[PDB]
């Protein structure tokens, strides 16, 4: 199929984009250099994940190099939620900028619906181990992200774990200049998430799916959780292919029409991970691997659940 998805700013989005979360400060900027010769234009990234700055280095040596131009690349970011405060939207944006090396973002996320008080923490908590909100509501949030589009800043923006009520607020935000370009969510066969992909496309929201192998890597991973890779039954269709389970679970997001993140900092699996345009998952395959639904979620956090716009309380 194409390899390009028409956002709702007539720019166009790759379909597959390589992820960054926990990719080590000294392994990311070889893993990005790898991605970009195999073939990868779109690179995930945050300010959260600790590492812009290693992942900039090595996007500006591929456009030093000439192996690309920089309007050929697609660079997400993400605004973290200690930053939600109208006055601290564009600063966080600028940051983010001078580590990645680069004048505009293609895309910038609202990387989570929940506002944390401000400060140097991440993860401000209170005494008995809460977060700590802050008084901001995700409209005014809206607002500041619209000025970066005017400023020139970034390209598109868009939201990431947003809950249907919660893109249904924006959307009908008073005054909404710009509506969200894209959505990321964690979506796999585990977590389909049907029925607010659903919802999203029928608004012209671009769906991303992150996490589609299930994050075997994430940090709080019990020895006796769901593990994707090795589903037999998805081995059975891999095998079936004569592909890897990896290229099946990358495939599947993408004749969902979602744009797709896996993470790797292994070349090997990098180039793998890239050879998914030459096979197609039936419509039977689909509707089996669409029945493996658990709603099992790797994203969540129990220190936040208390916050007013977490997002999982709602169905979808
Ligand atoms: N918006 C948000 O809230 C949100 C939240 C979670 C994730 N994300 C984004 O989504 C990206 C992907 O999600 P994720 O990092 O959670 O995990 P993931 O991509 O589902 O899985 C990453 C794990 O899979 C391994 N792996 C990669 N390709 C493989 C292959 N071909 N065969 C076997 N193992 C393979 C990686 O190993 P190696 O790295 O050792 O090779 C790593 O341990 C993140 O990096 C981030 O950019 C966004
Ligand atoms: O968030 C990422 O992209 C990947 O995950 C993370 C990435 C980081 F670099 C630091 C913490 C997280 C966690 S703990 N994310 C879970 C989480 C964070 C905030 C809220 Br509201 C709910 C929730 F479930």
């Amino acid at each position: 199929m194409a390899s390009r998805l028409l956002l709702n700013n007539g720019a166009k989005m790759p379909i597959l984009g390589l992820g960054t979360w926990k990719s080590p400060p000294g392994q990311v900027t070889e893993a990005v250099k790898v991605a970009i010769d195999v073939g990868y234009r779109h690179i995930d990234c945050a300010h959260v994940y600790q590492n812009e700055n290693e992942v900039g280095v090595a996007i500006q040596e591929k456009l030093r190099e000439q192996v690309v131009k920089r309007e050929e690349l697609f660079i997400v970011s993400k605004l973290w939620c200690t930053y939600h405060e109208k006055g601290l939207v564009k600063g966080a944006c600028q940051k983010t900028l001078s580590d990645l090396k680069l004048d505009y973002l293609d895309l910038y996320l609202i990387h989570w619906p929940t506002g944390f008080k401000p400060g140097k923490e991440f993860f401000p908590l209170d005494e008995s181990g809460n977060v700590v909100p802050s008084d901001t509501n995700i409209l005014d949030t809206w607002a500041a992200m619209e000025e970066l589009v005017d400023e020139g800043l970034v390209k598109a923006i868009g939201i990431s774990n947003f809950n249907h009520l919660q893109v249904e607020m924006i959307l009908n935000k008073p005054g909404l200049k710009y509506k969200p370009a894209v959505n990321q969510i964690e979506c796999h066969p585990y977590l389909t998430q049907e029925k607010l992909i659903q919802y999203c496309q029928s608004k012209g929201i671009v769906v991303t799916a992150y996490s589609p192998l299930g994050s075997p890597d994430r940090p709080w991973a019990k020895p006796e959780d769901p593990s994707l890779l090795e589903d037999p039954r998805i081995k059975a269709i891999a095998a079936k292919h004569n592909k890897t389970t990896a290229q099946v679970l990358i495939r599947f997001p993408m004749q969902r029409n979602l744009v797709v993140i896996p993470k790797s900092v292994t070349p090997e699996r990098i180039a793998e991970n890239f050879k998914v345009f030459d096979f197609e998952l039936s419509s039977q395959d689909m509707t089996t691997l669409l029945s493996y639904n658990r709603n099992w979620r790797v994203c969540a956090l129990l220190s936040c659940t208390s916050h007013k716009d977490y997002p999982f309380h709602e169905e979808f």
